[PDB]
RNA sequence: ACAU
DNA sequence: CGATGT
């Protein structure tokens, strides 16, 4: 119903899908950018949405913050819940970096605990997530 | 269909 | 119009 303003919002941006992928996390209340990942030459939207949530979990855990995370990706929220990113992206030499990062994110989820609620940003009611790339 |  | 996903 209502936005939980005391939260972290994350999103992917890309040039092509598959294509160059980046992501960032912002304070939902203020829009302040709290982290941004350097562009990865080839990935998918969903891989980037997944990495963004996992990075958010790690960022909040390191700072002892109980804030929830908002994501607009139904897929990535499920992959994080499952601790398994079921991407269709070919594993080859050009996708090795994104796949390394995804594998390492899964590995982190399988070796750490968190209570962080991972919440669906309701774009249909609230507009674009505050971490959106405006593109 | 829904979500990107 | 193309794509990634449940
Ligand atoms: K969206
Ligand atoms: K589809
Ligand atoms: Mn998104
Ligand atoms: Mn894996
Ligand atoms: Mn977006
Ligand atoms: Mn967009």
């Amino acid at each position: 119903e209502e936005i939980i303003w005391e939260s972290l919002s994350v999103d992917v941006g890309s040039q092509g899908n598959p294509g160059i992928v980046e992501y960032k996390g912002v304070d939902t209340k203020t829009g302040e950018v709290l982290f941004e990942r350097e562009p990865i030459p080839i990935g998918t939207n969903n891989m980037g949405e997944f990495l963004a949530i996992v990075h958010g979990l790690r960022y909040l855990k390191e700072r002892n913050s109980r804030k929830p995370i908002y994501s607009d990706s139904q897929t990535a929220i499920k992959w994080v819940k499952d601790k398994k990113a079921k991407s269709t992206l070919v594993r080859n030499e050009e996708t090795a970096l994104i796949w390394k990062l995804v594998d390492e994110a899964e590995e982190w989820l399988n070796t750490h605990t968190y209570e962080t609620p991972i919440l669906k940003w309701q774009t249909d009611k609230w507009g674009a997530i505050k971490a959106d790339y405006g593109r």
